[PDB]
């Protein structure tokens, strides 16, 4: 069975393994070369202002030249996406489902996704009848018990609001 | 059909989606909370010196306190792993298959994985018959045609050295 990419339901490979053009995980030219879908593609996938605003898979950094990678060349000066070394303000959604903290910065972990989380992958953002009709952000679904999220547990049976199925 | 984690062959979810304890992708407590395997877990997965050297899935940063996340609290001062803001030296392989450039820094993209790449997910490293019996680094497989890599095309039929078949 396929492992990754279009053929694999959009899954990513573990440990920066390249997803080949055929939807399998590995390293070397056959996986990381022409048609590489994600992982440590070589060259790096195109991104940002060089890819219609598409972000890098696997949280790679998008360089000023619009290539995906890691290192100062990618995450440092001129970085236009991913875990750039520069702080990312929000208040305006964060990219890639990153949490907008109470202080208006993008990140993951409890300081961003916990108490005061404004948007993105918040830990426990309340919604629906339990929250007096509060709406979820990011077009997330409001689950039956009144938490914002995505996936079957939130968009499935009992989904109160958002893009229920 | 499982999507991710130990049920899904170690696959990751795209765009920081959490892999639930049951092997499905999504956001909210059911996915990111207790049992979260990868993605934007809340709290972050344990990592670094606090977790037997385990790295963060999805290239999250490992904080000083050994939790996975993003933002300066995770990638900045005290960062133990992932795309820390500090340059990452190598010469001591790079974690998670990052390329060790000719200059001894970890990253991905042609500057690291291309010409002069020492180890990790190098673009093209020769091995086996076609390279005077040269062995691959990182315990990669040597393909039939004499290129280093992982996956079916390299570890499968024709494999010369490394963890073949
Ligand atoms: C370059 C490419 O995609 N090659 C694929 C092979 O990967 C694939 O074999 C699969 O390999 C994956 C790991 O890469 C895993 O070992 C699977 O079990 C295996 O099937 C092969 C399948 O026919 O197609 C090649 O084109
Ligand atoms: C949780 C949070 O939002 N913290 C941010 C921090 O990540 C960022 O580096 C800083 C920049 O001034 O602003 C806040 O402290
Ligand atoms: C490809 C490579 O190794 N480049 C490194 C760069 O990442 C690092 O920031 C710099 C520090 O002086 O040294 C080199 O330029």
């Amino acid at each position: 069975a396929y492992e990754c990419g279009k053929q694999g339901g959009g899954a990513l490979c573990p440990n920066n393994k390249c997803c080949s053009r055929y939807g399998y995980c590995g390293f070397g030219p056959a996986y990381c070369g022409t048609g590489c879908q994600s992982g440590g593609c070589c060259p790096g996938k195109r991104c940002g202002d060089q890819a219609n605003g598409e972000t890098c898979p696997n949280n790679l950094c998008c360089s000023e030249d619009g290539y995906c990678g890691f290192g100062s060349e990618y995450c440092g000066a001129g970085c236009q996406g991913g875990p750039c070394r520069a702080d990312k303000l929000c208040g305006q959604l964060c990219p890639d489902n990153l949490c907008c903290s109470q202080w208006g910065f993008c990140g993951l972990g409890v300081e961003f996704c916990g108490d005061g989380c404004q948007s993105g992958a918040c830990c426990s953002m309340r919604c629906g009848r339990q929250a007096d009709g509060a709406k979820c952000t990011n077009n997330y679904c409001c689950g039956a018990s009144g938490y914002c999220g995505l996936g079957g547990d939130y968009c499935g049976a009992g989904c109160q609001s958002g893009p229920c199925t």
